[PDB]
């Protein structure tokens, strides 16, 4: 259930126009470094040719049989480690990311995202990054909790 490697490619599919494209970047490499910060896993964007985890705004129904549901309710959705679709991160394009507090926080969602797509389940602590109800925590103090890294060096250490 884990990723049998530790250099693990990414690539934007498809930008959010709710945000410029510079702050969606900045975002989604911002979040894997969250994760590389307590692991050996290293983090390479790549801008051709086939990605281990690819990530994807889309509405409603967008071909993995997992339609999306408008604004509110599922934020996004990620497959775990595996091959094809295996660990890509999909967002739902009818809610509204923000780079702060307004709408939703692209950056905190792809914390969580990207925990499911190395094999995290979720948490029973409020302050864990994989607890399963999105709630906007100040991004200034944010940390991964006790549970997260357990969780994370479980899989990786
Ligand atoms: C679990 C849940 O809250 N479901 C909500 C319900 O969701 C239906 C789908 C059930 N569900 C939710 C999830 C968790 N999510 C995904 C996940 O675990 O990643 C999975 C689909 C892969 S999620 O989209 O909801 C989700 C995504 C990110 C995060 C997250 C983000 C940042 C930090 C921490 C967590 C939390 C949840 N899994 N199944 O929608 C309803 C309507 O939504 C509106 C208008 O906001 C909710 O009603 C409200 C807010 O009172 C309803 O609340 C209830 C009773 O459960
Ligand atoms: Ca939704
Ligand atoms: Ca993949
Ligand atoms: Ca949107
Ligand atoms: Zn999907
Ligand atoms: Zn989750």
């Amino acid at each position: 259930p884990v990723w049998r490697k530790h250099y693990i490619t990414y690539r934007i599919n498809n930008y959010t126009p709710d945000m410029n494209r510079e702050d969606v970047d900045y975002a989604i490499r911002k979040a894997f470094q969250v994760w590389s910060n307590v692991t050996p896993l290293k983090f390479s964007k790549i801008n051709t040719g086939m990605a281990d985890i690819l990530v994807v705004f889309a509405r409603g129904a967008h071909g993995d049989d997992h339609a999306f549901d408008g604004k509110g309710g599922i934020l996004a959705h990620a497959f775990g480690p595996g091959s094809g679709i295996g660990g890509d991160a999909h967002f739902d394009e009818d809610e509204f990311w923000t780079t702060h507090s307004g709408g939703t926080n692209l950056f905190l969602t792809a914390v969580h995202q990207i925990g499911h797509s190395l094999g995290l389940g979720h948490s029973s602590d409020p302050k864990a990054v994989m607890f399963p109800t999105y709630k906007y925590v100040d991004i200034n103090t944010f940390r991964l909790s006790a549970d997260d890294i357990r969780g994370i060096q479980s899989l990786y250490g």
